[PDB]
């Protein structure tokens, strides 16, 4: 089915992710291979956990989000988004994300969160 | 233990959330009772799914995130953050969030995502 | 003059903007013709006001930001970004933005702010 | 003059800012003394430039935004917000911000932008 989250996706940065089938409650797992890191550590495949809303009846794909638990950094990213299918059946996940760094003190919390967007296409 | 995610939390908006114990992989579930909605629907307790990094050894709490699958809206929120413990042992979760609305077309994606911050204290 | 902000730009949504010459302090003015709106109002050209950092000497273009005072809406947008010149000399402004709605009370501030990204190319 | 931007403000991080009188077009200037920095540089007073919407007639203060050109860093911040007067007449600016780092290449743009919120009270 078009825009099913399950499967292999790639974003404009060259990152890849695999999403599992959805459980009955719309929960899913997956793995994320980022192309880029703000750290200087070697990148390792990392697990993700999320949930997607059940589909409506208006020809629109439901919203979803997940958390990436990076295996090589102390940071955590969450992504939230919605899939779209164009005229030609090409699927795209439009996503926004927040990347949270682990900071030394509460006084540094103001600087801890970066934000961005990604677009994923089906591999 | 201080800053253990498991338990009952409340934010400045008056929202409440319960977080489960962490599984071995640092995955957790929970429920979220928001005080506020951008919709005009009646608020219903909603499930959450997330993951937390394992703790370091520097006296700092690890980062974490989760997804809220709202039971009364087509939207999805993700939250990402870090707990802090003050001089007096009062715990606070410092969080940033993105709220994603389900939009009718890809051309409306630009307007689909709101952003904010919350601070949770232990109930 | 590569990556000189002064001039005419268009982003991926079809929005156009004109930036005036920078004054000595790096402040500038301009106009912004958005292709899209979250309102049901007729879009009208709107003024912008901003500032850019002095160029450094390392071959990297300086960061800059601006505010757009929409003439057809009660909201305000801020854009912040940096210009890049590709291998062929083509200029792109990579920007992130926040769109702030005017809300009826303080309790409503939580839902007031949308976030996104745009890329502009020279017209 | 309740919620008149002109004047002196301090936020929860200890930052101070002075906003000049608004000109007829609602544009303004000012200075910003941040208490905190993501750099290891000595903080220096920095100029801001912004704009505010014309007051409506519904008893709600208009949205506004500004850019801060940090004098001690290569980054730029944009703030966007709205003033509120509480039951006792106390004014608070509820603001969200983006802090854009200058990055060495375009490929690095993804990590360039931090986001957060501040609340200002009249000094
Ligand atoms: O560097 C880190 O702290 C962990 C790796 C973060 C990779 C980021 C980057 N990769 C990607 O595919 N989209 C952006 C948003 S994700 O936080
Ligand atoms: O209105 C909706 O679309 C679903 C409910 C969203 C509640 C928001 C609001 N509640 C809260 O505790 N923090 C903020 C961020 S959450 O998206
Ligand atoms: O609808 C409104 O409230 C005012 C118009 C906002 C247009 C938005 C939209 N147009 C554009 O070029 N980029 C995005 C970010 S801007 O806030
Ligand atoms: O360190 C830098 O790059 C420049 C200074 C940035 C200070 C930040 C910090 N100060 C403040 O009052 N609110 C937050 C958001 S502002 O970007």
């Amino acid at each position: 089915r078009k825009c099913e989250l399950q499967g292999l996706w790639r974003n404009e940065l060259g990152s890849n992710m695999t999403i599992s089938a959805l459980d009955v409650a719309g929960t899913f797992s997956g793995s994320y291979q980022t192309a880029v890191t703000a750290t200087n550590k070697q990148i390792l495949v990392s697990p993700l956990k999320g949930a997607q809303q059940p589909p409506g009846t208006k020809g629109q794909q439901p919203t979803f989000g997940f958390t990436v638990q990076w295996q090589f950094a102390d940071s955590t990213t969450v992504f939230v988004g919605q899939c779209f299918v164009d005229r030609r059946g090409k699927e795209m996940l439009e996503m926004a994300w927040l990347l949270r760094e682990e900071v030394p003190s509460r006084k540094d919390t103001w600087k801890a969160t970066r934000v961005g967007t990604n677009v994923f296409t089906r591999v």
